[PDB]
C-alpha cells in the first residue's frame, strides 16, 4: 500500500543512476516496484511526477539539515560555520547524485520543478542574508554589498558548481576539492573588503 | 546568397525573443527570411543548427572581445581590470539574450551546443588562473586556493548569476546589481585571505 510508492520511487532513483528519465519509461518504474502499470497510476499521474517527489524529498532533506544547524550552533570559528553550512547541500545532494541532475534537467520542462527550486533557493537565500546580516550587527562582517545580492550570488555559485562537480562536467572542481573551494570564496566574500 | 544565411540567422534571432526554439519551426525560419522551406535546407541541416550558428558567433564575440582587453591592458587599479573582464561577457550575452538563454536550454539536448560551451569556458577559465598566477607572481594575490579551481567556481559563478539574472528569473540578482556583484566576489576572493 505505502511500501508501493516506496518502492515505486526507490527504484525510479536506482534506474536514474543508469538512465535519463526520457529513457525511463512507466513500465519500467511498475515492473521494478513489482506493481502493474495501472497500479502505477494510482499512486503516480506520470514518471514526471516520480522525479518530482523524489527532488521534493532530498530538498527537504537538505532544508531539515539545515534548520538543525541553525538550532544548535557548532562551538567554532566562522570559517568552519559556513563550512557546516555549505556541507549540508554537499552532503544531501551528493548523496542523491541521479536525482540532483534529473531533477535539474526538467526545471526546463516541469513548471512544478521550476518552482519547486525556486521556493527553497529564496528560501536557503534569505537565510543566508539573515547570518549575513546578524555577522553584520555583531561587527564581525563589513557593510560591503547589499547582503541579499551577496547570499544570491553565492547561492547560485553553489548549485552551479556542486552540480557541475557531481555530474563530472567539464569543466568542474573535482569533487574532492569543491567544499573547500566554495567555502574560501563564501568567507573571503563575506569578511573581506 | 550570403544575404539569405544572415537573414535566417537574423529571423531565429528575432523570433527567439518571443518563444521558445521548440515552438519555432524550419518553415517560420524560412518564411521570416524570404526563402523556401528547402532553400532553408541548403543553409541549415535543422533549427537546432541555425541555434548553435547563433551561439557560436556570441561565443566568439565574447572570445575575441576578451582578447582584446589582454593585448591592451587598461591603466587602471586590480579591481577596475577585473571589472573591465567580466563587463566582456555581461555587455556580450547580455546584448544577446534569446540566444544566451536558448544556447543555454539546448546544452541539455544537443551535445555540439554542449561542447561549445564546454570549449570556451575551459579557455576563460585557464585565461582567469593565468591572469590569477601572473598576480600571485607579482605579489599582488596571496597563494590561497589553486588558482585553475578557483577560476572554475569563479567562471561558473558568473555563469549561472548572470543568466540567471538575464532571464529575470527568481531568484535572480537585478540587472543592474549584477556587474558590482560579480566584482565584489572576485576581487575578494582572489586578493583576500
Ligand atoms: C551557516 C549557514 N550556511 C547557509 C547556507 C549554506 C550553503 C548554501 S548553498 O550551498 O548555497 N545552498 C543552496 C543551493 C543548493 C542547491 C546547492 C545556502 C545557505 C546559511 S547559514
Ligand atoms: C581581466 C580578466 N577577466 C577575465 C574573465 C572575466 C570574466 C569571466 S566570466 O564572467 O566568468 N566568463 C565565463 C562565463 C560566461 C558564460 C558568463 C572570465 C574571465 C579573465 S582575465
Amino acid at each position: 500500500g505505502d511500501d508501493r510508492e516506496l518502492a515505486i520511487l526507490a527504484t525510479a532513483e536506482n534506474l536514474l543512476e543508469d538512465r535519463p528519465l526520457a529513457d525511463i519509461s512507466v513500465d519500467d518504474l511498475a515492473k521494478g516496484a513489482g506493481i502493474s502499470r495501472p497500479t502505477f497510476y494510482f499512486y503516480f499521474p506520470s514518471k514526471e511526477a516520480v522525479l518530482l517527489t523524489l527532488l521534493d524529498r532530498v530538498v527537504n532533506q537538505a532544508d531539515m539539515a539545515l534548520q538543525t544547524l541553525a538550532e544548535n550552533p557548532a562551538d567554532t570559528d566562522r570559517e568552519n560555520m559556513w563550512r557546516t553550512g555549505i556541507n549540508v547541500f554537499f552532503e544531501t545532494f551528493g548523496s542523491h547524485k541521479a536525482v540532483t541532475r534529473a531533477g535539474q534537467a526538467a526545471r526546463a520542462t516541469s513548471v512544478e520543478v521550476a518552482e519547486l527550486w525556486s521556493t527553497f533557493m529564496q528560501k536557503w537565500i534569505a537565510y543566508t542574508a539573515a547570518v549575513i546580516d546578524a555577522e553584520r550587527d555583531r561587527g564581525a562582517a563589513p557593510r560591503t554589498l547589499p547582503a541579499h545580492e551577496l547570499a544570491t550570488a553565492l547561492n547560485l555559485m553553489n548549485e552551479r558548481t556542486l552540480f557541475a562537480s557531481f555530474a563530472g562536467e567539464q569543466p568542474s572542481v573535482p569533487e574532492a576539492r569543491v567544499l573547500d573551494t566554495l567555502v574560501h570564496i563564501w568567507v573571503t566574500s563575506i569578511y573581506g573588503e
